[PDB]
């Protein structure tokens, strides 16, 4: 048993009160008070960021531990905060963007966002079955939360196949993917052998909440994932009792217009 295998027990052992204050404390937000209007009203004229994917994908982009170039595929786009800033990228000649959709599950969002001509979005896709094509840069940001560890280990196990079904199909693909678990065992095993052909480290982003143990793998980067696992393991079990809480900052906003 692993240091994120506890940590999980240990989130699960908090009270609600515990919780909530634990979830936030330390983060970074984005201040989403304007964006969360124009939205819920049905403005489309806007480049406010649809989600706080963006912000975490943009993030990944500023601090240089991804390559957003040529034909991106969303895989999992969601409300596409993903899919509009990679849309909004100069490098980025276009975006095929897919998602399920359907009950209980985000559709994605219609918006002007700078770019937006760009992006072939298509719902009700499930990615595990389609078939990959061809792409230059690969992104899936799948991976949901459950209170059971080993749920959430078989979720991410089924992304990192995914990946590496769309390697197999483009193996100078570059690729960012969401890891959901990355402390389970199974987990780690998966990706030792996706490290291994492909390249590749783990990265934790500021704006994931302290609730997810959720870390991100691109091929841009490198580094020993054990390692990268314990430190994240570590930090998240040194929050808790912290009493700060959430640091605010900008929304992110692309602007508007076509590309
Ligand atoms: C609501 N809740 C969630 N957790 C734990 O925190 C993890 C994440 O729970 P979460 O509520 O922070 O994320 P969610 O599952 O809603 O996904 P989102 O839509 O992206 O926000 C869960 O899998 C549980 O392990 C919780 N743990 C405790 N102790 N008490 C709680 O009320 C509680
Ligand atoms: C957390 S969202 C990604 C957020 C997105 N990156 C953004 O910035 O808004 C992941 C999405 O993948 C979708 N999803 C989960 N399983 C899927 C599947 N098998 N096929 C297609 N989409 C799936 C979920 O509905 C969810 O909307
Ligand atoms: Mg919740």
């Amino acid at each position: 048993m692993t240091l994120g295998d506890l940590w999980k027990r240990r989130l699960n052992n908090c009270t609600k009160e515990e919780f909530f204050a634990y979830r936030r404390t330390g983060i970074l937000e984005t201040e989403r008070d304007k964006a969360r209007e124009l939205l819920r009203k049905g403005e489309t004229n806007m480049g406010l960021a649809v989600s706080r994917g963006t912000a975490k994908l943009a993030w990944l982009e500023e601090r240089g531990y991804v390559n957003l170039k040529g034909e991106v595929v969303d895989l999992g786009c969601g409300r596409g905060g993903w899919s509009y800033y990679a849309a909004s990228r100069p490098a980025v000649m276009g975006v095929k963007a897919y998602t399920i959709g359907g009950k209980g599950h985000e559709a994605p969002k219609m918006v002007t966002s700078l770019g937006w001509n760009l992006i072939k979005f298509r719902a009700g896709m499930d990615v595990f079955t389609m078939q990959p094509h061809r792409a230059d840069t690969v992104m899936c940001d799948i991976g949901e939360s459950s209170p059971d560890a080993a749920i959430e280990g078989e979720r991410t196990r089924k992304v990192i196949l995914l990946m590496e079904q769309w390697k197999n199909r483009n193996p100078s693909a570059s690729c960012v993917f969401k890891v959901l678990a990355p402390y389970r065992p199974e987990v780690i095993e998966a990706l030792h052998r996706f490290q291994l052909q492909w390249g590749g480290g783990l990265v934790r982003t500021p704006f994931s909440r302290n609730s997810t143990h959720e870390m991100y793998y691109s091929t841009a980067i490198s580094g020993n994932i054990v390692n990268s696992v314990n430190v994240q393991s570590r930090k998240l079990l040194a929050r808790f009792g912290d009493q700060r809480g959430p640091i605010r900052v900008p929304e992110m906003d692309l602007g508007v217009g076509t590309r």
